[PDB]
């Protein structure tokens, strides 16, 4: 039942909605979710492509924007920034209630910038200013250029959702970049207590890539094992003396955020990823997964259970010749291609 969302919050995990649309906000639905256990919102170019194609409330906005001398990208951005502003306004009471720890809405930069650190910084600063809300996160792919950009954006005081993580090594690089940006602010006498960063680590796409060729005892296990090991890495990094010296001065830890948590194989229960990954974390879920979890999910502190088994599974994955770092790079590049495809699909009707 609905109170499962509050049970998960008491275990220290925020549940966010991995969807956004003009009608979700205008209907009052988002505001009602925010009073009842949903604590934030994520978007991406695929989410916007589907919303723009299906939500009747965009039609008048598109017609208005087609009367102006605007590029397709600026028409899209005007639409998306408006949705994000409106959602931020709905989420603001929640965000302020926790001292700025919850109640975020994320907007992703253009996929074409993913390997361009400077261009990413420029666009992220611009979108942060355009939204003009303290509870907006700019969503940046965790390429090497994205991690360069993360350090700069943190040093500029901007909250960031670093996305398309599939690698424990790349996640640790992101933490180090974050810490460098925080240290820069502290050395400049600037505030850090408002800066929030999440590391969005993708789940289902790992199992989708591997399961058809894995031995039986590993099918449907790899993504969860990677996430469990990533969380162990997180505990170790953020409790170490180096980060503790920053946290003592007001820095916030990065938090892991489980994304791609809709189940994609009907051989697995639809609540598998949400149920299995609860532990200072976030899980962003599509509508149908939120539905399923409310109906028949389980709230238990599962993320840290049986870490020994997670390690043994990852050792067997390596024994089989699956290099999870090679896999992560491929999945990140595939995800960027796919987001670019979705973005080009959404731009075409805006010409």
């Amino acid at each position: 039942g609905m109170t499962i969302l509050s049970d998960v919050a008491a275990l220290g995990q925020q549940i966010w909605l991995d969807n956004l649309s003009r009608s979700l906000v205008q209907s009052g639905e988002l505001a009602q979710m925010l009073k009842q256990g949903v604590c934030g919102v994520t978007s991406n170019p695929a989410i916007f492509q589907k919303a723009f194609a299906g939500d009747a409330l965009y039609a008048d906005e598109v017609a208005a924007l087609k009367r102006q001398n605007l590029s397709p990208k600026q028409r899209y951005e005007t639409m998306a920034v408006a949705d994000v502003r409106a959602a931020c306004d709905v989420c603001l009471a929640e965000h302020e209630s926790t001292g700025g720890k919850t109640g975020f809405v994320s907007l992703e930069v253009s996929p074409e910038l993913a390997k361009d650190a400077q261009g990413t910084v420029e666009e992220a600063r611009r979108l942060h200013a355009a939204i003009a809300r303290k509870n907006a996160m700019i969503k940046v792919p965790a390429t090497d250029a994205g991690i360069d950009a993360l350090e700069t954006l943190v040093s500029d005081g901007i909250s960031v959702n670093l996305t398309l993580l599939f690698s424990r090594a790349q996640t640790l690089k992101a933490y180090a970049a974050y810490a460098r940006g925080i240290a820069k602010r502290l050395a400049a006498g600037q505030s850090v207590a408002h800066i929030q960063v999440v590391a969005s680590f993708f789940i289902s796409r790992v199992d989708s890539a591997l399961d058809a060729t894995l031995p039986d005892r590993l099918k449907g296990k790899t993504a969860i094992a990677l996430a469990k090991a990533a969380y162990q890495d997180w505990e170790q990094y953020f409790t170490a003396p180096e980060f503790a010296a920053l946290e003592a001065q007001g820095a916030n830890r990065v938090q892991l955020l489980w994304a791609s948590t809709g189940v994609k194989n009907p051989a697995y229960p639809d609540t598998l990823y949400v149920d299995s990954l609860i532990g200072h974390t976030v899980n962003t879920v599509p509508d149908a997964t939120l539905k399923a979890f409310i109906d028949h999910g389980t709230a238990k502190a599962t993320l840290t259970e049986s870490a020994d088994e997670a390690r043994a599974r990852l050792a067997e994955i390596a024994a089989l010749g699956i290099d999870v770092e090679t896999l992560a790079a491929r999945l990140q590049e595939d995800g960027l291609k796919q987001f670019e495809e979705a973005f080009e699909k959404l731009l075409a009707p805006l010409v």
